[PDB]
C-alpha cells in the first residue's frame, strides 16, 4: 500500500498545458527555498527545471510509464525519458 511521497521518487509530474513530464521528488538543500506547505519540489528531467507540485499532479514512474513514457516533440522531454531511465538520480547541477 502507497506511502506519502518522499525525496527520490520517480514521477511523471503534469502541469496545465504540458504533457505529464518524466520528474523527480528533490531533496531540498541545506540553504536551498522551502517549498510551500503540503507542495513538493518537482524536478523535471530534461529541462531540468524545478515547480512546485502537490499530489494531485503526480504519477508514480512505475504505474504510468507505459502510458505516459513515450517520445514527445516538446523541446528536452526525450531527453528527460533518457535521464529518468538511466540515471535518475544524478546531479544535474
Amino acid at each position: 500500500m502507497p506511502h506519502a511521497f518522499k525525496p527520490g521518487d520517480l514521477v511523471f509530474a503534469k502541469m496545465k498545458g504540458y504533457p505529464h513530464w518524466p520528474a523527480r521528488i528533490d531533496d531540498i538543500a541545506d540553504g536551498a527555498v522551502k517549498p510551500p506547505p503540503n507542495k513538493y519540489p518537482i524536478f523535471f528531467f530534461g529541462t531540468h527545471e524545478t515547480a512546485f507540485l502537490g499530489p494531485k499532479d503526480l504519477f508514480p514512474y512505475d504505474k504510468s510509464k507505459d502510458k505516459y513514457g513515450k517520445p514527445n516533440k516538446r523541446k528536452g522531454f526525450n531527453e528527460g525519458l533518457w535521464e529518468i531511465q538511466n540515471n535518475p538520480h544524478a546531479s544535474y547541477s
